[PDB]
């Protein structure tokens, strides 16, 4: 079927990009290409990223408005509380697994290789309640410091979409529309139509996705000066990250799903393999959001009013893979600096990763800034982050799957809470 063809092409795009980038690097790489040729070579990946960033606003906002307006406020409140508990518990488990898998199997046992913590959470709270809806569509509040030599924190809005604030506003506005009654039907229909129109565009973009992924991966592995040396240096770190992701996705989340529902979790995952493949290929949660919702509603028995509400929220708040990656990177850096971590600092890492996972922006910087916040919370050198980013093109992808799987299973849990 053409859905299977698209999934196969999207997955094979990563392998083809890896091969193309290795060939280009072995044929001189960027120095042989030069800046002008390299920019054109990597441009298609940038085009794909721009296309994927375009859809996030209308898709998420309309989906959340519809999902919130399609449920009784009391039932919506109970469902949201349970979903938040599930997301927090899963993120905490991912962080704990990441820390445990790095203290053992030490990735940094070789010699080859800012905002205050309170101010970061105050900025998170400010972004949860945007001061302007139009501005929130492309800017987020951020605090810098001015010396008066007291470092007073002064804040301003800086580039970067405010997804968390818009999500909160969409949920509240949908609740208000539901409470209006027959007067709010027109707006519910309007936002549903907008959501369907946006999903059509997302489906069209999925066809160009493989070509963008090709050049994205090729350029991002051409930027590495030495593939062999870098991989020999970060082999154990990548092993820790991917092993933690595999353990969390294949053992922990399925175990929780079985314990609570007592149905087969792998039969559930078999119905969403296609969204998982799209997530791995594109590294975008919004890209798989429509396909994930379709598969969950059709292949699985999840009710529409459950999926349309839970999945858009999880795509923004549930970042198990990101938390695991951040904790593994923090332990790796702490081992590189030979700065022994005691129980207090381990708990600090866990709590900071869990708390900062909420509001992790969709941009690539959103998964590495939180790492800087964690390092500051524990007092680690940020200089080493250069290494961590160098393999994001792989690790981030592994994160994205774990960032969506936990969402789908989450819905699968709440369905049983409703049954
Ligand atoms: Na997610």
């Amino acid at each position: 079927l053409r859905a299977n063809l698209l999934v196969l092409l999207t997955v094979v795009a990563v392998v083809a990009g890896v091969a193309l980038g290795l060939g280009v690097s072995g044929a001189g790489g960027a120095l042989a290409l030069g800046p002008e040729r390299l920019s054109a070579f990597v441009f298609p990946g940038e085009l794909l990223l721009r296309l994927l960033r375009m859809i996030i606003l209308p898709l998420v906002v309309c989906s959340l408005i519809g999902g919130a307006a399609s449920l009784d406020p009391g039932a919506l409140g109970r469902l949201g509380a349970w979903a938040l508990l599930f997301f927090l518990v899963t993120t905490l488990l991912a962080s704990a697994l990441g820390v445990g898998l790095a203290l053992a199997l030490q990735p940094g046992a070789a010699s080859a290789a800012s905002k205050e913590v309170l101010d970061s959470f105050l900025d998170l709270a400010r972004n949860i309640f945007p001061s302007n809806l139009v501005s929130a569509a492309f800017r987020s509040y951020s605090t810098t410091y001015e010396e008066r030599r007291v470092k007073v924190p002064v804040g301003q809005e800086v580039e970067g979409m405010n997804i968390l604030g818009l999500v909160v506003f969409a949920i509240v506005f949908g609740v208000a529309l539901r409470k209006l009654g027959p007067e709010g039907e027109l707006l519910i229909r309007f936002f549903n139509s907008f959501n369907e129109a946006t999903m059509v565009l997302v489906s069209w973009i999925m066809w160009y996705a493989p070509v963008g992924i090709m050049f994205l991966v090729a350029g991002k592995i051409v930027e590495m000066e030495d593939v062999g040396l870098l991989f020999a240096r970060l082999g154990k770190y990548i092993l820790c990250c991917l092993l933690g992701h595999a353990i969390h996705g294949l053992l922990v989340l399925p175990l929780i799903y079985f314990l609570f529902t007592r149905k087969n979790p792998y039969r559930f995952l078999w119905g969403i393999v296609t969204p998982l493949a799209t997530a791995f290929g594109t590294s975008s949660s919004s890209a798989t959001l429509p396909l994930m919702m379709k598969c969950v509603e059709e292949n699985n028995g999840v009710a529409k009013h459950i999926s349309r509400f839970i999945l858009p929220i999880g795509a923004t708040v549930n970042m198990d893979g990101a938390a695991l990656f951040q904790c593994v990177a923090a332990v790796f850096i702490a081992q590189l600096s030979q700065q022994s971590l005691d129980f207090v600092k381990i708990i600090t890492i866990l709590v900071t990763a869990t708390a900062s996972s909420v509001g992790a922006a969709g941009i690539p910087a959103g998964g590495v800034l939180t790492l800087a916040i964690i390092l500051e919370a524990v007092n680690l050198p940020v200089d080493h982050i250069s290494l961590i980013l160098a393999v994001d093109w792989l690790v981030d992808r592994s994160c994205t799957v774990l960032n969506v799987e936990g969402d789908a299973l989450g819905a699968g849990l709440l369905q049983n809470y409703v049954d």
